[PDB]
């Protein structure tokens, strides 16, 4: 349960991001970042990138964003890529049909006038919405009623409309194009020099960290909903007969919620398994696509969700995308309901061979006479976008203050910067001890900024503490004038505050962001603080 | 004098950049950007960062890329954003009329043909061709006689072909836009808040490193003119009383050469000058303007463009863009002719006071009673894009072998990877030894790969050679036998090889790198090693 409200505002207000061209209205969908934003946004992608890049050796490649009409129609998107989006005949005001009806039960069955009947199965309508193909989607437009939202005119027919954007390359048209919906088309269209590279073997995987428009229908939902985003791609290339991931084992233990395909149409709750045995009940197939989905649960730990609002539903028969057969995800618990942030399917080897047909250009690797295959790609799919919302949630807190403050809680991995050194005074008997305490820090690595916003050293806290900065350290006189010179260690979340020696903090500092001492072990070793 | 062929080949084929789409034909003005062509893309932007961002305590953001209409119409840029282009009435072939003429005169006085006369006037027509205005441009089409470079049949008459893209945010059409072609419109529609973080007084500077599409014409330059190109736009906003930058003497010794709007119109050569002289007569305005030129060709010698073939030509009366009016480039000789790589513009006060207009909302900042200025924005933009390409040309060089083997000379901060190490033999004997040297350099910050291509050590360093790799360290037997162990220390350049014990290496490769220790000072430390 988060208060939507007192965060899109402490968010906005302290510029994380923000609706953009303001200045003109702001078209929805379309959203900024500002500072803070951007040093977390980066933080992220940082981590991300030793996370899987690093880690797992991976291929990187940046493609180009304009594709050309006929690479988007091979792959088949300039067909299957849509959301059913109605109308009111009255004026054109558009709709993503899907949720408008999601919406309407969602009032009926709040609706206290309900059956304890009817309720049941408007339930078994909506957990079974992405399946309801052209004609039931057309149907249920009919039976449950379906009326505008906003003054209730009478909504057209459920129709097709393609989400992808368009454009001419070059002048006049003869070129038409599109804006990549997302970023794999190119790790493939790329195939032949990027097994190259991995002396024509397999697995090998390559990978991609940029944008892809999604020209919505009706984003109404802010920064997850938006019309352009920032996504990272892995295109995991491995034998069709060799889905076995070598690593596994280094991920089987892990305990996470999972909610079956059956899970779902026997309407039961997600189960809390473990990887090594949801895959032994043949439920999470083989074991590479289990082991992504131990590393991309490890990611969203690190960087900030919450184990508890975080799960793997797999699809519905054809909630399928155009371009998979098997597919999980992994949904974070929101005020918005749970929402995908990491998409992984298993698209075995759709997208490769309608490359190689349509151009008449050979896709292919060879194995140990010397067999020719069509790898399995297996792509976990990131929206860095949605992934930074749910860490703003599931970390917003409101200290228990009338004054109303509040403090995000990110990982000291994503912080916009870990420490925040601060002074009292200004003056010439502070600097040659705030000059050294930055210099140290920055050997060490601890990301940092000396405070300079006036205040009292607590008020000065509460602006620290409202954009997540890790730890703080609190120089005064005592440290400028007792001998040895002590400072202040102060943990943004208890407002617990140590006195250590000021030489030795640098180290301490670091200790801690890295995850290398509990703040219980300082309050151990050191001398409290009120 | 650098050889075109033999380059865009081995780049190509090393795939630090190739045609996107390949399998397709491959949409002109579009490139991808392979493995080591990222390795050494985003070691670009991760110095540009320092050398700016950091130094300077420039306020970051990333803004959107999709813009409704609206907002470039009140730049004025679906105004005055296009290039001149023309076509024979034959077939539809587009042709920027501009660079055609060019090449019209640049095949007339290259003909033996020539009248010392005429030649002299032909140069006198291409040194002032971006300034004809349509008019002009539209008559020189008769005289001089354009006509299609390929089977010459009767080009059009020249007209303004807009280059910004096109597209409809949203279903409909209601709401139409365009591809941000740059950055900065983005920094000034945010610019209240951004004020505000530097607590509303000036300088303070935004910035921004992202996409911006430019749908050229004719894209026959390689990776030069591309229709879709990563860039970094700075928009330092001092008073405009203030024009005087608190940094400058840092950078006033420089010698740069120089080609004035004079020395351009009074056809002369450009000079060698100085900074705090070129500023001192007049040339180069105020003092921010140079300064913001000392860094920028600091950038570009630290990243490899080498001082010889870099000047800094201002514009001319009307080559002006549309929202400036001073303005010096950072052009770059190679084998298309100088190039502008890092634009500076001088854009007054234009692009705040046209959007703080339309759209009825204030501007402004204020000073020490306390009177509100509209700040004069300095833009240092630059083109990641050609500065990678010049990087290319500048270093690509031939060893002396027959063999033809070729090595580029990137400064060890942003070559795909610092050091090499390689082993011969891959057994137990080398693992304890290769091992404990890839952690050692990983901690002194020396990025690098182990050799494993099979092949003569000689030929193995070829490939290390081909894309740049700074240097090497050769672990052969009598590093695992002999007692102390040494290895083997190569500088890419001089393929000079240095014997010096295995454990000091690390700190050893560090300080090369790093710019705190010559070659020569090695040989001088270390016994040589044929
Ligand atoms: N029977 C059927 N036939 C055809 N289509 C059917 C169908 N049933 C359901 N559908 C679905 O309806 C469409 C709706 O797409 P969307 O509008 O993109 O939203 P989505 O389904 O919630 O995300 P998705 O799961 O598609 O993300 P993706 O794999 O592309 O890529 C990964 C995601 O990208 C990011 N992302 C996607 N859209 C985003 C947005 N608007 N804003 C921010 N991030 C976004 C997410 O963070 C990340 O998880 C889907 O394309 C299609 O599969
Ligand atoms: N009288 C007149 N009236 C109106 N217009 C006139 C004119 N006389 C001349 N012109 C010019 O004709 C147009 C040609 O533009 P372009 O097609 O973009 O090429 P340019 O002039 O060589 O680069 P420019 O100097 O414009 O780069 P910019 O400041 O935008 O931004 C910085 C640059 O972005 C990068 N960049 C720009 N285009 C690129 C491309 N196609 N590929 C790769 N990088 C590119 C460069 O690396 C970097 O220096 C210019 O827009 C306009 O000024």
């Amino acid at each position: 349960i988060v208060d939507r409200a007192k965060m899109e505002d402490t968010l906005k207000r302290r510029f994380f991001y923000d609706q953009a061209f303001a200045i003109y209205g702001g078209v929805s969908g379309l959203y900024d970042f500002g500072p803070v934003g951007c040093a977390l946004k980066n933080n992220i992608i940082q981590t991300w990138r030793q996370h899987f890049i690093q880690e797992e050796q991976i291929l990187e490649i940046d493609c180009t964003m304009l594709t050309p009409e006929p690479v988007l129609k091979t792959s088949g998107h300039v067909d299957k890529f849509a959301d059913f989006m109605v109308k009111d005949v009255k004026n054109g005001e558009c709709f993503r049909a899907d949720h408008l009806l999601k919406a309407h039960l969602q009032k009926l069955m709040s609706d206290k006038k309900c059956s304890v009947e009817k309720k049941s199965e408007m339930e078994s309508v909506l957990a079974q919405l992405d399946n309801y193909g052209q004609q039931e989607l057309a149907d249920l437009f009919v039976n449950y009623n379906v009326k505008s939202p906003i003054t209730g005119n009478d909504l057209s027919p459920p129709v097709s409309f393609n989400l992808m954007f368009k454009t001419f390359i070059g002048p006049g048209g003869n070129m038409p194009g599109y804006l990549r919906p997302e970023t794999a088309q190119g790790i493939f269209l790329n195939f032949k020099r990027l097994l190259e590279f991995n002396q024509g073997k397999l697995p090998f995987a390559a990978a991609q960290i940029g944008n892809s428009f999604r020209n919505e229908i009706s984003p109404r939902s802010g920064l997850i909903r938006v019309r352009e985003f920032t996504m990272a791609e892995i295109e995991h290339f491995v034998d069709p007969s060799e889905k076995d991931h070598p690593k596994f084992q280094n991920v089987a233990d892990l305990h996470l919620y999972l909610y079956s395909a059956k899970a779902q149409v026997s309407g039961q709750s997600a189960r809390k398994m473990r990887l090594g045995d949801a895959v032994e009940q043949g439920v999470i197939n083989n074991t590479v696509l289990g082991y992504f989905i131990g590393r991309i649960y490890l990611y969203l730990t690190k960087v900030g969700i919450s184990p508890d609002k975080l799960r793997f539903r797999q699809h519905m028969e054809n909630e399928m995308a155009h371009y998979a057969c098997d597919c999980w995800d992994a949904e974070s618990k929101t005020s918005y309901g749970w929402i995908e942030i990491v998409g992984c399917a298993d698209r075995s080897c759709y997208d490769l061979s309608c490359h190689a047909r349509a151009t008449k250009v050979p896709l292919v690797a060879e194995k140990p006479y010397v067999e020719e295959v069509v790898p399995n790609v297996i792509e976990p799919s990131f929206g860095l976008g949605r992934i930074m919302y749910t860490v703003f949630e599931h970390t917003f807190h409101v200290r228990e203050g009338d004054e109303q403050r509040t403090f995000f809680s990110f990982p000291a991995v994503v912080a916009p910067f870990k420490c925040s050194v601060l002074p009292l005074s200004q003056n010439q008997e502070f600097m040659p001890f705030v000059k050294e305490l930055s210099e140290a820090l920055t050997r060490h690595g601890v990301s940092h900024k000396v405070d300079d916003s006036s205040g009292s050293i607590g008020r000065r806290y509460a602006r620290t503490d409202e954009i997540g900065v890790a730890f703080g350290v609190t120089i005064d006189f005592d440290t400028v004038n007792k001998t040895p010179h002590t400072a202040t260690l102060r943990d943004r979340d208890s407002m617990r505050q140590i006195r250590a020696e000021i030489s030795e903090l640098p180290s301490i500092v670091q200790d801690l962001a890295n995850g290398n001492i509990t703040w219980a072990d300082v309050e151990a070793r050191y001398p409290l603080f009120e």
